[PDB]
């Protein structure tokens, strides 16, 4: 069978390198909150080492014709080649856009000028211009506004005269209302609001325990997960009833996961092979006695409507809590009331807790940079998104909005952002550079602000 992309579709741009002797594929990623560069991300180690997907997913929003762009810029549609296709960051919300000889990419705010623009192009004589574009095509793209090709500079990501084959492999397309797919953030509650979570930030844990916990806890960033599974085409199908996934906590980037020595745990994304990491939903404790759908698959799991037992899928364990705050373990047998139900998180929370994972692991490499000097200092990046803090804290000028302001405030506050902040500002004080010192004392007050 063969199926084609439309509008609206999420997907990857991906594309292949030899890399000592061996064969390796990387995705388009970017961050877009200050760090606008795009760089690849490598997606072929993923049994072994679970890529940062999040930010590599693309929405096909607009398909439009030479003739069609030249009119806007003075349901779903399928893409043909030589349209010219407008890519937006799932996570960001900002566009695609081009920015020796080789001109940069990134991401841009707004969609008004050409430099969001691409047009599809087929790379040999098996297809031709105004056909559709098949899953699995190999195609070129070239920007609108600098007439270059979408590249892989040897690895790095820019727009040159080089030209470089892609594929636009599909994330997910039309989803049934309600059904729960691979990639979304969302909590997951037990019977009174008591989701599964992690301790907060500066806990003598280590932040690498799981717990059941009720109270203000549902409303934090920290009770939120990704379920990611194990596939990178179709990653955003209807997830099924014993299929294999990762579950990512999302602020802290780590996993959960089964180990040796300790249990039920969060680890490392360079430590989450599969085995110990990937889990499944059950309908019930019965002894499972008895293939990979392309597309989105047969819907079978329900936000808030379905039950779902949590299963470790290589040692057949339960997750359960050990007999308000409970310790989660991996049991044998378990509870009787193991089942979860599943709430979607919307997206300006799950846009902050990204955010919030980004900022704390790039501040946190600032921070180890300087117990070393007691690898360049990423001050360009540091003073980004302090800047681009400031602005997303912003007190609105000219009751809502300062609703949003204060559930912002007090999501980055719970994740520890205060101290962490202070941690940065201590650190730098040591010495009598200049322009994050009062980037840092500005977003401080920008976090305090109204409270």
């Amino acid at each position: 069978e063969v199926q084609f992309l439309r509008t609206d579709d999420e997907v990857v741009l991906q594309c292949s390198a030899t890399v000592l002797k061996e064969q390796l594929k990387l995705c388009l990623a970017a961050e877009g909150f200050g760090n606008c560069l795009c760089f690849l991300e490598p997606t072929s180690n993923a049994q072994n080492v679970p890529p940062d997907l999040a930010i590599c997913c693309f929405t096909l929003e607009q398909s439009l014709s030479v003739r069609a762009l030249q009119e806007m810029l003075a349901g779903h549609r399928t893409l043909l080649y030589g349209h010219a296709i407008l890519l937006r960051h799932a996570h960001s919300r900002m566009y695609l856009s081009c920015l020796k000889l080789a001109f940069d990419v990134g991401l841009q705010e707004d969609a008004t000028g050409e430099a969001c623009w691409w047009t599809m192009h087929p790379a040999s004589k098996q297809r031709s211009e105004g056909e559709k574009v098949r899953v699995g095509d190999d195609l070129i793209l070239v920007s609108v506004s600098s007439e270059r090709y979408l590249h892989l500079s040897t690895l790095q990501v820019d727009a040159s005269f080089m030209q470089t084959l892609w594929n636009m492999n599909p994330i997910c397309s039309c989803c049934e209302e309600g059904y729960v797919t691979g990639g979304h953030v969302l909590r997951l509650f037990h019977g009174m609001d008591e989701c599964l979570t992690i301790s907060a930030a500066d806990s003598d844990d280590q932040r690498r325990l799981v717990y059941y916990e009720g109270g203000a806890v549902c409303t934090h960033a920290r009770s939120l997960w990704r379920l990611e599974p194990l596939r990178i085409s179709w990653s955003g199908s209807h997830l099924r009833w014993g299929q294999p996934l990762r579950i990512r906590h999302v602020t802290t980037g780590r996993y959960l996961a089964l180990t040796e020595d300790q249990g039920l745990v969060v680890v490392d994304a360079c430590k989450a092979h599969t085995k110990a990491t990937s889990f499944c939903f059950r309908v019930s404790k019965e002894k499972l006695d008895t293939r990979d759908v392309e597309g989105m698959g047969p819907p079978e799991i329900k936000y808030g409507e379905s039950l779902c037992f949590v299963q470790h899928v290589a040692s057949g364990l339960w997750l359960t809590y050990a007999a308000l705050k409970k310790k989660a373990i991996l049991h044998q047998e378990g509870h009787m009331d193991d089942a979860l139900f599943l709430t979607r998180c919307q997206q300006e929370e799950s846009q902050a807790a990204r955010m919030i994972h980004s900022t704390a692991g790039l501040y946190n490499q600032f921070i180890k940079g300087l117990d070393s000097f007691s690898p360049a200092l990423p001050i360009e990046a540091v003073i980004l998104s302090l800047q681009d803090l400031i602005g997303y804290f912003e007190p609105p000028s000219e009751q809502s909005k300062l609703r949003s302001l204060r559930n912002r405030q007090s999501l980055f506050q719970e994740e520890g952002m205060l101290s962490l902040v202070l941690n940065c500002i201590d650190r730098l004080n040591v010495y009598t550079w200049k322009e994050i010192v009062n980037l840092l004392y500005e977003l401080l007050a920008s976090l305090i602000r109204g409270n």
